[PDB]
């Protein structure tokens, strides 16, 4: 179960924009978030470690693997796999992705979210920043803000992807349909190549009042069946929105016949 | 959803195959029907049989077969699965003799993806073999349990007196063992002989004469002749199969372990 790491395992560690590049002795390049550095904490190590164990049980080709956890005297860090091309929005913005690649990106997003929901894991904050892209344009879904992990989160454009049921009511526990809304605005982002809603306080009333992204800003050719999908995936009533198994059953045929 | 309980009237026609039968549904298209029992009207095992069909319908993944429905009628019991056009894996290997390494590598990766799902649900496949690896029109695969190994109640309903109707892939621990208690490693052994079959385009052990000659010789160390598959199998796949068919099961890896290494190898070398 455990891969408890030590700081000693890493030869060097170059800082990033507390996220940090880190070269492991036997295992190569990795990315390390040191979430806390301070006094020796009250005994929540077991809780933190059990939570890290739960992150580590999430093992799937389209989901990021937590490779290890470092809990030293006044130093708490998590360690993940190195993804070369970074987040999805950076890949969309940096230079001209083909429809075949984006279609596959969508299929891998669906495959990954389906796994997550299949493990009883709702993603509270799904968005392009949380979709990391490797060297060969294959993706992995991530929770870089630690939204779903309560204890690590406590130890430390997000409103745009959040469902209107949550904009109304902060006490509302999310569901499988919460993420399908997010997935819809992700789809729009994938064909718009930009973050939506190009003021913060004012916008929240409009979205709860029915507003969605401007579809006429998708100046790139997006297929009708994908535009159909996002409209359905962002419906205001959650019971109207499909499940990810329902989306996969339809979209996998569509990918292979038309997109691939 | 639940399982769709179907009626016989739902199918327009049903032509027999190698009791497996091709069957066209009214609204829902071409399907394959295994009619497991036809005889007198059975004792109330229906609830159990239906519960069993419900339970095996929870097994939902891109690389395993969907039970589409179940027919429970007076003295006629059938399961209905999805139609896979190119048939089982060995039929694809033999009838083509035309399959690229890239496609075979992908077929292996799909077998790994599927077995990983099954084991991830706590389901051991007792009888894994090429006959149980079904191939669609686009050479994509789905794993199946056509002998009803994992379906205890339906398998018992077949063997019924009243009804009017593997050794090559078996791990040596299970050879000559009536109390064969399977593990995740049971399937990995089978997976190894499957890999060999994928590159040999044939069943193993074609110079074996007696059955007891085969069973004892395998338990005494024998595997499929690797000299049949130096015609082009990569060394890393031959390495894998040797490892996956090791006589001590503790040496053999898990399917997640196989996937972590093999998926990189597929994309860099094979695809
Ligand atoms: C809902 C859901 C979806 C997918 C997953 C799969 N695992 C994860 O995302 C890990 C969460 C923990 N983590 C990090 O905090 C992290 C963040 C940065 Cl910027 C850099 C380095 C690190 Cl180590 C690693 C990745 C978990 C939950
Ligand atoms: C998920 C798959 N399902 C069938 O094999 C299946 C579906 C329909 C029929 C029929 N007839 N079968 C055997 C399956 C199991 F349920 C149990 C064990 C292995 C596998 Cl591969």
């Amino acid at each position: 179960n455990v891969i408890k790491m030590k700081s000693s395992d890493f030869l060097e560690s170059a800082e990033l924009d507390k996220v940090s590049l880190a070269f492991h002795r036997t295992q190569g390049l990795m990315i390390m978030k040191t979430v806390y550095k301070g006094p020796n904490c009250i005994e929540h190590n077991e809780a933190l470690l059990e939570e890290a164990k739960m992150m580590n049980r999430l093992r799937h080709s389209r989901v990021v693997k937590l490779l290890g956890v470092i809990i030293e005297e006044g130093k708490y860090s998590l360690v993940m796999e190195y993804m070369e091309k970074g987040n999805l929005m950076h890949v969309l913005k940096a230079e001209s992705t083909p429809l075949s690649v984006k279609g596959r990106i969508i299929l891998e997003i669906i495959e990954g979210m389906a796994y997550l929901h299949g493990k009883g894991v709702i993603h509270k904050d799904l968005k392009p920043e949380n979709i990391l892209v490797d060297n060969d344009f294959h993706i992995k879904i991530a929770d870089l803000g630690l939204a779903s992990f309560k204890m690590w989160s406590k130890l430390n454009g997000t409103l745009y992807y959040m469902a209107p049921e949550h904009l109304n009511d902060v006490n509302a526990k999310p569901t499988e349909k919460s993420d399908v809304y997010s997935f819809a605005v992700v789809l729009w982002a994938i064909f718009a190549n930009k973050e939506p809603y190009e003021a913060e306080q004012q916008l929240i009333m409009a979205i709860k009042s029915g507003n969605r992204p401007d579809v006429d800003d998708i100046t790139e050719y997006c297929p009708r069946e994908i535009i159909s999908l996002m409209k359905l995936c962002w419906e205001a009533n959650p019971e109207a929105r499909p499940t990810f198994p329902g989306i996969e059953e339809k979209f996998r045929p569509f990918y292979l016949s038309q997109l691939e």
